[PDB]
């Protein structure tokens, strides 16, 4: 899985341990091995939410499976909780786009995850 | 809705009020209320279009509904027009990826927009 | 087509000629003219892969068609090869998301490709 956070929160406000916490909590939430979890945090962005430049975040979570109605609501509670606690971003100024990726459409290690045919 | 612009145009060339203008124009175009519109502009990028590093942009528009053949043509004219007028980027050096998002696949405010089941 | 690379490799470690090589090799692999190919490289990123901040890359390739099982494996071999050679990123620390775009969902020059 891959999780990307774009935010107008300054780099200096991103706490020590943030990437690691995301990595571990996402491994637990998705049930995927932490060795396969990638995280990407992009601070100091020029963005607006509702026209306001108060702290906000635009996020993506990509996973092969483990994406769905109830699961995505669970991820949102987890991830919004972390963004609020660590970056002080209000949950109602966060968007997270969820993508259920087909194994054939994810490249890794010179190939993809479609090794069957 | 969420609109992202990545461009090699300098930060200084992004006019103040550009995010506000995008927010207002997108609310009008999509029929969505401005409170739910997010905008993100990323200048000074290392990019090429057709092998050339003249001004260009790679963009995305994510929306729950309001994405489609004729609507996307209308969005393209609107958005290219703004990028041309405001950032001086030629419309034939702009790509915009459109995404019709399912409500269940967009997280916000500790949950998603699938509140029904 | 368009290809984006986000990496924690420093900007100074991106070699002269990299964008051009990506453009031409992607033109070759996708069967589309190089004047159609867009490339975007984002160095100095704050990222981790498997909990480690050794060099890694998160990428995307969008194309109207030319996306599929065997084709994507070929793109991956090509792109991981370039990232390893040019940016010294290990292939098992690269992800590439492939998107088969509908022509109606790609805007360009005031319209779409539908
Ligand atoms: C005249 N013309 C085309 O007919 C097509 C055609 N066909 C072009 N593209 C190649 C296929 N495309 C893609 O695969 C994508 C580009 C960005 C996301 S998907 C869109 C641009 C194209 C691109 C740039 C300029 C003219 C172009």
């Amino acid at each position: 899985p891959m999780f990307i956070v774009n935010t107008n929160v300054p780099r200096a406000s991103v706490p020590d341990g943030f990437l690691s916490e995301l990595t571990q909590q996402l491994a637990q939430a998705t049930g995927k091995p932490p060795q396969y979890i990638a995280v990407h945090v992009v601070p100091d962005q020029l963005m607006a939410f509702g026209g306001s430049s108060e702290p906000c975040a635009l996020c993506s979570l990509h996973s092969i499976g483990k994406i769905g109605g109830a699961q995505n609501r669970s991820y949102s509670k987890l991830l919004c909780g972390l963004l609020a606690e660590r970056l002080r971003i209000s949950p109602d100024r966060v968007y997270i786009n969820y993508y259920d990726m087909n194994a054939a459409n994810v490249g890794w290690n010179n190939s993809t995850f479609a090794l069957e045919h």
